[PDB]
């Protein structure tokens, strides 16, 4: 049972990520492992009793398309260890790298994210977070979704691109639904479909706060390059309606991402 | 938490899984699943109860190298649920569509292989069963070993499954094991043993043993230790300190055999003594 990885056991390695919610190390534990270090130095419960329970969610996830939790250290920092991944992350290939991608190999990465995140969310997790920073290519084709974890250890900024209006108007006690998450899903098709972050012609931020919150700004579906099938324009404008009710839930977007993948190659 | 599977959710298709233990189908659930259903006819509380234990066993295992477990049900009949690879076992890489992998490959597989073993043994579990056909290779270049599940259960249920799959693994058994000398022949160098086969396996393309067709007979002469895998059909370019680290592996004494962490290192070793 509990997956305690006592001192001693986990070396550290080269560094990689930022902010707070944590930094993030490239290790070693049983072969190469991922580490997120909180770095919040020295709790003290409940802060501690928290954590064991932020744990609690994802030691549920068991699915090829989320990221493998393998353990959680609490003496050297509060930290969790994951399976170390090759290849870059999709936001990487997208926007930094400018991988061009294969029509068929972009449908089938959103094939693979819709089935991760239906996952999540037949397993009652709520990502609130998902874009394609937290989507990674592993050896460039296998999907596994990170960073679904520690709301709540954030309860007790810059990803507004993928924010639903309801949660972009920072509005009522919780935005997060399933739909919200549909809605960033929305975002990261349009992202694979046009290869580019939305309202890039925005320079001011707080511009598109305010109207993505409001409905008057939207992402532009008319940039989707032309190899792209009708179907898909479609979709995307479900996961993006400004209502949430109006956006389906995942085994339904599932099903129309599976449709349209084998009328495409025939 | 607790990791049961609601009846009916599982789609189960292509049947794959001969075996008289039950059957492993390609399934979907939540996408491309393996499900291995145990129709043994109807429990019978408490084999249920037992049952649900060897869960337990599988729920400690979280690691890239060792076959993800999905969930189980019972549903309908008992099952065990795991990640679809897609790709094929070791077995069928080797010796039925006989795949040529290049060196550098096949010492990775090695350190996977042995990477996944070294983690299921610093969690208290021996396989009991190591052979090339319960490591797969997803996506053809990642070892995700598995069929080490049911130990208990099957130990213990009325069959010939009981039988079969331990004559479906002589050429894996250890001498230890080949002589059922008592109770508890099966180690952690027991499972070292198999590994050095594989080994034996990936350096040769072949199983051993492949000039004796009387197998009652292989029996006899491995326990007896007037038998043992050939070593001079390594392929002429497999590196030397392989060979020794198979031999390591083979030793007839089980306790002359090393365990993992240190054979792990070895692999690593003699990993970084070719491309540069
Ligand atoms: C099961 C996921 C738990 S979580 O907290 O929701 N996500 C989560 C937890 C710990 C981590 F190190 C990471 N990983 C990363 O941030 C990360 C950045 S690069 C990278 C990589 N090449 N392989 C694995 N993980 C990462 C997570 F994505
Ligand atoms: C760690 C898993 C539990 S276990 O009992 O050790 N192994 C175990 C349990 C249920 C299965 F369907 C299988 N899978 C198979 O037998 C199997 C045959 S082909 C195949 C495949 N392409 N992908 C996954 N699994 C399999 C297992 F290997």
């Amino acid at each position: 049972d509990d997956w305690e990885i006592p001192d001693g056991q986990i070396t550290v390695g080269q560094r990689i990520g930022s902010g707070s919610f944590g930094t993030v190390y490239k290790g070693k534990w049983h072969g190469d492992v991922a580490v997120k270090m909180l770095n919040v130095t020295a709790p003290t419960p409940q802060q501690l009793q928290a954590f064991k329970n932020e744990v609690g969610v994802l030691r549920k996830t068991r699915h090829v398309n989320i990221l493998l939790f393998m353990g959680y250290s609490t003496k050297p920092q509060l930290a969790i260890v994951t399976q170390w991944c090759e290849g870059s992350s999709l936001y990487h290939h997208l926007h930094i790298i400018e991988t061009k991608f294969e029509m068929i190999k972009l449908i089938d990465i959103a094939r693979q994210t819709a089935q991760g995140m239906d996952y999540l969310h037949a397993k009652s997790i709520i990502h609130r977070d998902l874009k394609s920073n937290n989507i990674f290519l592993h050896e460039d084709l296998t999907v596994k979704i990170g960073d679904f974890g520690l709301a709540t250890v954030k309860s007790r900024s810059g990803s507004i691109l993928w924010m639903a209006p309801e949660v972009i108007r920072m509005q009522d006690k919780n935005p997060y639904s399933f739909q919200s998450d549909v809605y960033a899903f929305g975002i990261v098709l349009y992202e694979l479909m046009t290869g580019q972050l939305p309202y890039s012609n925005i320079n001011n931020r707080d511009q598109i706060i305010f109207m993505v919150g409001r409905g008057y700004l939207s992402p532009d579906l008319s940039k989707v390059r032309s190899n792209c099938p009708k179907a898909m324009k479609r979709l995307m404008a479900e996961c993006l309606k400004k209502k949430r009710d109006e956006r389906p839930l995942f085994p339904q977007i599932l099903a129309s991402i599976e449709l349209l993948a084998r009328s495409l190659p025939k």
